[PDB]
């Protein structure tokens, strides 16, 4: 299959699953399906606008972050170990039921 299932979280706790595509960027889907995830500098590393929340069981399945990545998100409100740019993120079979948690605020 194609098909990728993920969750996004949206800020006020509501889960709301997505049926994806292998290649899909996150940033993108989740604007298809409605879930206010915004990417200012349209996905540049230029922003943290794009933040989320990645499920620990997933995080290191992800491609490492550029240090660009590193940067933006320290300046992100609500830092976790588990955080990175949604933009920077491309669906895989691996991230099957991975869940991307909008943070309570964004910068
Ligand atoms: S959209 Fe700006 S870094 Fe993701």
């Amino acid at each position: 299959s194609d098909v990728v299932n993920v969750v996004f979280v949206d800020r006020s706790g509501q889960r709301i699953p997505v049926s994806g595509r292998v290649g899909d960027n996150v940033l993108h889907l989740a604007q298809r399906h409605g879930v206010d995830l915004e990417g200012a500098c349209e996905a540049s590393l230029a922003c943290s606008t794009c933040h989320v929340y990645v499920s620990e069981d997933h995080l290191d399945l992800l491609p490492p972050p550029e240090e660009r990545e590193d940067d933006m998100l320290d300046m992100a409100p609500l830092l976790q170990e588990n955080s990175r740019l949604g933009c920077q993120i491309v669906l895989t079979p691996e991230l099957e039921g991975a869940e991307f948690t909008l943070p309570k605020i964004t910068r």
